Order: structure tokens, then sequence, then C-alpha cells
């Protein structure tokens, strides 16, 4: 698997569960169109976005609705989503997991990118 | 002043200096129109983004130019801007300040919201 | 001021108020000896702590009580305390303002080193 | 496994391989004794360092030798280590991965305790 994501939830210490992700890629015309999409599972994480046929280097961004979430959980959500965006670039074989910590008005996120 | 932006660097121990940042607001037709813009001065803080009156209700997009910045200094970032997505001033005005933590893969922002 | 502290809370997006800061620093006998204490104001900021006279070499841990904090809120945090362990002035006297993002299950912290 | 420590560094975007991790319990007269400890492996974790029967309620503090990290890499490091004290509640069953992401002069650490 190419191109991994993992969100945990820094408020109950538990991964962020039923959270969509929406990924895009930069088309020429610098719009972004619909790469993949899915929803995180009870580990927090979201696997079979892509393939490695699919996932060519450009511009992506993985957009991860986290204003839901937190309005499920009764929390008031600061930002409409988070956005990574990041050019995957070749140069060698790697595997990359988009990681993101959420908190109502605070949200962070490590890219791993392993050989 | 009501939206501020300071930016550090976790790798230098100090405020991230002449960072790029560019502001969008969501048009009526869902279009991200260009809002304001400037960069981070020696303290890693911007700002006189916009005004009381300019700045009103909607969903912002703060992108912080963060490729650039590592570029410049000899590094290989990750990521190509840290975007900060929000609804503003959605039930008055309100003194946003987006912080931003970078470092090369990886990044932290979070934001302090205040009733003027 | 050579030593501040400021905290955030992530989950209201302001200043952590409040917040009790204990400043230890190692002894002869690496022995962790009361250095200095205060607590955060309203902008979630503590100076003050030491002076420059006082701050000398070392290696200093800084305590910030993030349970006391969260518990009094009504939540239910997993640390005890934020402990941010560093040498300091080992090159000369230097500025340092120690950064804390708080949640009640994971904290950032992150140090902001200038030359005086 | 009750308790594991994941480490990553923000800088290369990877897992924090060959570093030293501390577990103490804090002992009756407030003294820090020795309970685990080890390096995290080539993905950053660290898995073994205790049994359920040995984990018992109290309060843990996780050192991660940080400094010696960053110095190998060239990079100066702030902290003299990494240091997550927390206490291990009972009330349910419960597993403990102790994260933390490093840079030279940051790193956080998030709690992500499951059933």
């Amino acid at each position: 698997c190419p191109l991994m994501v993992k969100v945990l939830d820094a408020v109950r210490g538990s991964p962020a569960i039923n959270v969509a992700v929406h990924v895009f890629r930069k088309a020429a015309d610098d719009t972004w169109e619909p790469f993949a999409s899915g929803k995180t599972s009870e580990s927090g994480e979201l696997h079979g976005l892509t393939t490695e046929e699919e996932f060519v280097e450009g511009i992506y961004k993985v957009e991860i609705d986290t204003k839901s979430y937190w309005k499920a959980l009764g929390a008031s959500p600061f930002h409409e989503h988070a956005e990574v965006v990041f050019t995957a670039n070749d140069s060698g074989p790697r595997r990359y997991t988009i990681a993101a910590l959420l908190s109502p008005y605070s949200y962070s996120t490590t890219a791993v990118v392993t050989n």
C-alpha cells in the first residue's frame, strides 16, 4: 500500500474512528480532482486508498473531515477540515503514512516515509 | 489585528522567519478567493493581514508556505504548505491567532481565539 | 526574563490559565533541586521565574502541572505533568521560551532559544 | 502487551530507530525506580517492555533518550530527553501506546489508550 492515513484523537487518547478522508491530486490546470477517499477504521486507519500503479508523482492533498468528527462528540471544532498537501516524489521506493493528531482547535500531521 | 499568524522552527528552536502566508476566503461560488497575504518577520509573526472591517464572516484558508521556507534553508521538506481552513466570526467578530510549529516532515498548527 | 513559559489549551483554543509550573535544576549530587515555580496568567504566560544572575549553567527540568489544570476544568487527562528537561546556557546566557500545547491525552512542547 | 512506545522523527519523516527508552515507576518514597527499558526498533517501536502482571497501577515515567539520537544525526538537541509521566489506571481493560514525535527543539507525545 503506497499511501496510508492514520488519525488520532488527542482529547480522548484514541484513534479517530468514523472519520471521512478525501485525497485529491492536483490537475494540470491547478484544480484539485478526486483521487481517493474513505473513512478511518476503528484503529483510526485508512488503507487501500490507492495502488502503486495509480499513485504517480504529483501534488496531493489529504483532506480530513474533522469538523463532523468533533461535532458528533460534542466538541466545538475550529477547523473545517485538516489539509495535508504534499508532493509524491518517486526518487527511490517509498510508502507514505500521513499521520494526523486532532484536537478541537489544533492538529498535527507528520509524514512517515519508509522504504 | 483580527487575524495573526505566528510560525516557529522546531529544528532551530527559533521563529520561522520570512515565511510567506496566503489567506483565501470561500466565495459565493465556492471558489477560493484571495483575501490577504504577507510574510512573517524576524519574530516569526505576521500582523496586518486584514482589518476588522474587511475580515467578515466566511470560511478562510490560511496557507503557510512551509516548503519554500525549508528549501531556502537547505532542507528537504515533505509538505507544500500548511493549510488551515476555518469558519470565522460565525458568532460575532473574534481575534484569531494561527500558530504553526514546523519541522521538515511534520507540522503543528493551533488556533487561539479570543473575544476582543 | 531568561526563562519564560507559555501554555495553550488545544481544546478551547485559548491560553492555558492558572497552570502551575515548577522548575528544578540538577544539583552536584545529581538530585533535582527546586529552582523556581509560578503559574501562568490570563495570557497563558509565566514570566519572572528567575533572573539572569540566578539562572546559571545547568540541566533544568520545567514541570508543567497539566493534570491539575485539566482536572480543574472537568477533564480526565492522561499525564501527570509535562516535563521539559534541558541543559541551559552551555555556551553563554540564552533566553528560553518553553511553549506547551495541551490536550487531555497529548501535549506538545517546543523551545525558542535566542541570544539576548 | 500493556505498554508500547512509538517514536517518530519529524525531521527525516521516519521512525526514530536506535533510541534508548527507560520506564520508571514511582516508589512509595517518591523516588523513580527502574521498571523497564529498551531501544526502539527499525519501526521506531518498543514492545515487550513489561507484562500485564507487572504493570500495576501507579505513576510511570517514560524517558526517551533523544539527545544521543539527535547527536548521532548531527542535529543539535535541545532536550536532555523526553519525559512522559502518567498514572496507569486500571478502571477497565487497557493497552497503552506512548507515542512521541521528535524534533531537535520540540517534541510531542500522545497517549493512545485502547480496550
